[PDB]
């Protein structure tokens, strides 16, 4: 019943978020165990953010340049390190609410849930995913710098995104925990551009499947097409190329409907060809892509 | 920079859901202080679900028939009661997680966030509107009833919403947390109609002002109307009348982006009378009606 973008529980990584300050440059940082994890920028002042040389930038700096705080709480810096982009604080106390979790590195067209802090205090939760251009489509202000993202499974949470800056065309660029960024990109106040953005196909194809596991069925026509055929058509449209594992990923929702996946991807070039009539599935005009197929099975039970 | 359904987080929520089991019957509750809140249905075995006398049903349940689990915690039941469609049942432990709290009861396109859960587990959060006919269109499986709505003033918990069936739309009917259902709904599995929804006026003004500040301005004319004028053209599509409280609740917005209300609602008019023409606003190819003004606000800024 229904179907709507739906975010992870934000509690377990509510519980981790502090604010640091070195300087007077101010971010959210990541307390996992007695490690503080938050973007390196942190200890670049105005006049070093557009060519910040990191390695002679950190060497200058000490333990008590660093002002980590959660909530009234503070916490004593006791060691710092360099991982690529990203700064760890060692701390003396241990995060008594360090949940089960991992660092994942997420491929394109993957989902994952957004914790938007400011000044150490969780603000608001959305889900976003990996575009192919390696940035994400979120909602963030200044502050925002150090907040995560995030997948939970059993109990233990994935870290996958810590957020960093954003580009000229609004989007939003970041890297893992372990300080490696998402596409081409650099920690630096330069304007930066992302590639031209495609669409995640099979996403797509999982979101037209929800539809009919909904209602909608109008777009659902008497052809098929060949894999090859289909990409002929989906490389024209800015569409990211289908394969087999993207053919056999839909495999469940394609079972549950009853209708082939290459029966689907004809539905999904006639509706590319020609148009959405100006008629709407599950409730939008726009094809929909931010829905991965196991969002679906997910939330279509 | 962007613009999305954002919803609150969750945490202060979260650790006040728990499992309530009557017999086989299974939802969630609401655990606050030491007391848990939670649908009435509950008391209901497969053959009560359609025409359920509940003061029958409830003479003669006891407080063991009652089963609480909060996580691996079993919590006691030391006594039960009825209030409206909401039973409650007193244990005696008090929730350590108990946020400051209040019960509220909102008005039509007034949104919050929804804690989605199962077998008393939080399971997703996302935002809803408080819908003209008093549904919610939302996302809810079996085993969701008795999750919860709510806003966050700073660290106070506004509990709006209690999540209680589905109906035959498809849409999605509920109470407060008082036991009183938003709407003219019964809780008992039946046939129900709601009545026809209508568009949230002032929301998709909102929403168009949260557009101009994120610099999208194709949709701002050289018109300008009157109230009066505008509520023909909204009665006409569907739309909620415009009151002289949604101009003035749409004041800050207009200070802040210097666009005068009655001239974004012509602009709204124009859209109104010949759409979009396959452009977007905020990304969408619709007109959105569940951002409130104060939505906008906290997104936007702050
Ligand atoms: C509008 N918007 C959308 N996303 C963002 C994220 N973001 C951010 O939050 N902060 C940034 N610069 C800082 C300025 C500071 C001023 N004080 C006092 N303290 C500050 C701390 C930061 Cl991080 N930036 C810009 C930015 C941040 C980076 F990490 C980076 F590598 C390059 C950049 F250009 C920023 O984008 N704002
Ligand atoms: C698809 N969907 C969308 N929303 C909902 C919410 N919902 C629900 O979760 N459960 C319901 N009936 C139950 C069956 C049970 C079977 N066992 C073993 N235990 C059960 C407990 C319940 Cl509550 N319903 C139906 C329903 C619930 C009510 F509270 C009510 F007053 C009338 C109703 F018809 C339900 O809608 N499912």
């Amino acid at each position: 019943s229904g179907f709507r973008k739906m975010a992870f529980p934000s509690g377990k990584v509510e519980g981790c978020m502090v604010q640091v300050i070195c300087g007077t440059t101010t971010l959210n940082g990541l307390w996992l165990d007695d490690v503080v994890y938050c973007p390196r920028h942190v200890i670049c002042t105005s006049e070093d953010m557009l060519n910040p040389n990191y390695e002679d930038l950190l060497i200058r700096k000490s333990n008590h340049n660093f002002l980590v705080q959660a909530g009234n709480v503070q916490l004593r810096v006791i060691g710092h390190s360099m991982q690529n982009c990203v700064l760890k604080l060692k701390v003396d106390t241990a995060n008594p609410k360090t949940p089960k979790y991992k660092f994942v590195r997420i491929q394109p067209g993957q989902t994952f849930s957004v914790l938007a802090c400011y000044n150490g205090s969780p603000s608001g939760v959305y889900q976003c995913a990996m575009r192919p251009n390696f940035t994400i489509k979120g909602s963030f202000l200044n502050g925002s710098c150090g907040s995560v993202g995030f997948n939970i499974d059993y109990d233990c949470v994935s870290f996958c995104y810590m957020h960093h800056m954003v580009l000229p065309t609004g989007v939003h660029a970041g890297t893992d925990l372990e300080g490696n960024f998402y596409g081409p990109f650099v920690d630096r106040q330069t304007a930066q551009a992302a590639g031209t953005d495609t669409t995640i196909t099979v996403n797509v194809l999982a979101w037209l499947y929800a539809a009919v596991i909904n209602g909608d069925r109008w777009f659902l026509n008497r052809f098929t097409t060949t894999l090859n055929d289909f990409n002929l058509v989906a490389m024209k449209y800015n569409y990211e190329p289908l394969t087999q594992d993207h053919v056999d990923i839909l495999g469940p929702l394609s079972a549950q409907t009853g209708i082939a996946v290459l029966d689907m991807c004809a539905s999904l070039k006639e509706l590319l060809q020609n148009g959405m009539n100006g008629r709407t599935i599950l409730g939008s005009a726009l094809l929909e892509d931010e829905f991965t197929p196991f969002d679906v099975v997910r939330q279509c039970s």
